[PDB]
């Protein structure tokens, strides 16, 4: 349809003067058919373009590949979400974490993890001992406090069950059974030219620095044509692997609620058609930044739609998909902008088109 280039244009075109963003890769699926729409620079220094083999940062969007790689290895029986982390990291039996289960885990309802482990957290051993030492304060599976030390246990978890290094099970295992040809924990050498510069609030050239259980948490990089295929799978996942297909599934049911806000397995579920309000309330400080106590689903929704925004300090994403529209929309840019502001602009778009 030759009004999804003008919609874009329209709606993610003036954010780049806005926020003085180099360069934004914004993609729509609709009725199996793929848009990209390109615009500025990936290398502001180097003059070089946005374009299809460009490689952004996902930061949090990360999380959604955690969660299908945890639902793959769900359903070739190496875990259960009612097992708890001392039965695969051997080291942390018996000690009050060991009480906590994987799929708690997965979607932040330990009652004591925080955002962020501390900036003091980076080897394997301070890792290690971080989580013996870690003793409860919330009833565990009565709080949700959004954290990367929580999902990141999770998917050290998940690789053990699988006896693999956690970037050996994304780049060898979970990419290539998603059809993804630019998807990496790593970027490789021959790479590293389509590497986009992230830039800062200072406009200066960065990327992202290893951090203690980064991968899962946040530490995926990946193109335009890549993310619109997982939005793909995600929408229609009849033509994929049947092991994949039970992954993805699993990502998809909701765990409990917070308001309006249904957790599901890295992704976020609400009730479609969502007002713009609720959408934004999900990236609030009230939600991400404070603990807020869960409900069970009362009101399980008919029809669905979920999403995910994500950020590194150089990087933007924000992933968004309707099964019933069989639509999708994917936004990357190499400096972060308001999630409010992505929200709203593929808000407008989606419902735009139908
Ligand atoms: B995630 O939800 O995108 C997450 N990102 C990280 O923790 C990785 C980062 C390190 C430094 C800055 S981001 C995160 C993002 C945000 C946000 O609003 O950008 C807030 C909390 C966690």
């Amino acid at each position: 349809d030759q009004e999804i280039k003008k919609l874009v244009d329209q709606n993610f075109k003036p954010l780049l003067e806005k926020y003085d963003v180099p360069g934004m890769a914004v993609g729509v699926i609709q009725n199996n058919k793929k848009y990209e729409m390109y615009y500025g620079l990936q290398s502001v220094q180097d003059k070089k373009a946005v374009n299809s083999n460009t490689i952004f940062e996902l930061g949090s969007v990360s999380k959604l590949f955690t969660a299908t790689a945890g639902g793959y290895a769900k359903n070739k029986g190496k875990i259960s979400f009612d097992d708890t982390p001392g039965k695969y990291w051997k080291e942390l039996k018996n000690t009050p974490i060991d009480q906590v289960n994987l799929l708690q885990l997965a979607t932040y309802t330990s009652g004591n993890l925080a955002l962020q482990f501390p900036d003091e957290v980076q080897t394997d051993q301070q890792v290690l001992t971080f989580f013996k030492d870690w003793k409860p304060k919330n009833p565990i599976g009565e709080y949700r406090q959004y954290s990367n030390p929580s999902i990141g246990l999770f998917g050290k978890v998940v690789a053990l069950s699988m006896n693999k290094p956690f970037d050996q099970v994304l780049e060898k295992t979970i990419f290539p059974a998603l059809g993804l040809k630019h998807s990496y924990v790593n970027v490789p050498k021959t790479q590293m030219q389509n590497y986009a510069f992230g830039y800062n609030q200072e406009n200066q050239p960065i990327r992202v620095n290893p951090g203690p259980l980064d991968a899962p948490a946040y530490g995926v990089k990946s193109t335009l044509p890549d993310m619109l295929s997982f939005i793909h799978a995600n929408l229609n996942p009849q033509k994929y692997p049947t092991d994949i297909q039970r992954a993805i599934n699993e990502t998809h049911q909701g765990r409990y609620q917070v308001n309006t806000m249904y957790q599901a397995l890295g992704w976020e579920e609400f009730s479609y058609p969502a007002t713009l309000q609720t959408l934004l309330d999900s990236n609030s400080e009230q939600i991400v930044m404070k603990p807020n106590k869960v409900t069970a689903i009362s009101k399980e929704p008919s029809v669905k739609m979920y999403h995910k925004t994500g950020s590194t300090s150089g990087f933007g994403t924000y992933v968004v998909f309707i099964p019933k529209e069989n639509i999708g929309l994917v936004m990357l840019t190499n400096k972060r902008i308001p999630n409010e502001e992505r929200i709203k602009a593929a808000y407008v778009v989606l419902n735009a088109i139908k």
